[PDB]
């Protein structure tokens, strides 16, 4: 009896971290052909998050702190790899002198935090932030910088494992609007779903339009989910995710402004998270059978482990 455990969620929640994670605790360590893909990746995704954040100050009016890094600025503008693939080492290490630069200068970083104002996977901080490891010239990525690189899943993957002696069979697949139209194919003989929510994106707008809240659709999906006949024999757990993000946001923005509804104290991580869970809770029909439900940090490789360990119970117990 080969348990097939599904995830779901809407883009860029950590569906694929996830799945990472799974590997590095429970799968067999990545072979240099992964390796290397990862590293095209990180590097990747230094070289554009970049040059939307040179864009961005830019767009936005914000000055330079040095106004000589413009200069720095001209470099990344005309980077370019959509639906291109190899980016190598030779390539980056160019651009790491820039990158440096520009990273230092406290208008870059005003725009990084004026991040939601458009589309950025703020998995850029962290790498800028020691690009002095990355931007070395031998650099092979660690586990770290695996987990918090980021590739948008535009097919179906299945991944095996087996965890104490009983054999797992994850599916990962992609969010996007686009994406989801694929979804039906992976419904077949699922005995779990895992569904995911990026937490801290309550002042975010969704990628794939301009105008439509990023957590919203999150609970739109969910709604549609949950209360569905096909699922009736299905154990459906939600992931609330990127809560050490969530912290922070938590701090500075306030989901006041988003959601008018919420009553409590905005600037209050528990406050935040006991509404995320209710509003959750609220899209379901049968609140009878209580919300499997953790709060996740798909990063942060311990956390997952416990959290899985609980997962395991939970769905094999049903
Ligand atoms: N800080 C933080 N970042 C996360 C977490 N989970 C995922 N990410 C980042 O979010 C991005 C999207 O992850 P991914 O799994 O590809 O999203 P997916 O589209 O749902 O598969 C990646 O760059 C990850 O580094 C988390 O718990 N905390
Ligand atoms: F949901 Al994705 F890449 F955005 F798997
Ligand atoms: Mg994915």
């Amino acid at each position: 009896r080969l348990v097939k455990i599904l995830l779901l969620g809407a883009g860029e929640s950590g569906k694929s971290t996830f799945l990472k994670q799974m590997r590095i605790i429970h799968g067999r360590e990545f072979d240099q052909k992964a390796l290397l893909e990862f590293r095209d990746t990180i590097f990747d995704n230094i070289l554009k998050g970049s040059r939307v954040l040179v864009d961005a100050r830019d767009k936005l009016g914000i000055p330079w702190q040095h106004s000589e890094n413009e200069k720095h600025g001209m470099f990344l503008m005309a980077f370019e790899n959509k639906a291109g693939l190899p980016v190598e080492p030779a390539t980056f290490q160019l651009y790491v002198p820039a990158l440096s630069a520009l990273w230092r200068d406290s208008g870059i970083r005003e725009a990084f935090s004026r991040r939601s104002e458009f589309q950025l996977g703020e998995s850029v901080k962290y790498f800028l932030d020691n690009l002095d490891r990355i931007g070395q010239l031998n650099y092979f990525p660690s586990k770290q910088d695996i987990l918090l690189a980021r590739k948008a899943t535009k097919g179906i993957v299945e991944h095996d494992f087996v965890i104490k002696k009983i054999p797992f069979k994850m599916v990962d697949v992609g969010g996007q609007r686009s994406q989801r139209q694929k979804w039906f194919q992976c419904f077949d003989g699922i005995t779990s779903i895992l569904f995911m929510v990026s937490s801290s994106e309550y002042d975010q707008v969704l990628m794939e339009d301009r105008r439509t809240n990023r957590l919203v659709e999150s609970m739109n999906i969910f709604e549609t989910i949950v209360n569905n006949k096909l699922f009736f024999n299905v154990s459906i757990i939600l992931f609330l995710n990127k809560m050490d993000l969530l912290v922070e946001k938590v701090k500075s923005v306030s989901i006041k402004k988003h959601f008018p509804d919420f009553k409590g104290d905005p600037h209050r991580l528990e406050d935040v998270q006991r509404y995320l869970v209710q509003c959750f809770d609220r899209k379901r029909r049968n609140r009878s059978k209580p919300l499997f439900h953790h709060f996740t940090t798909a990063i942060d490789t311990e956390n997952i482990r416990f959290v899985f360990h609980a997962v395991k119970d939970t769905i094999l117990q049903e």
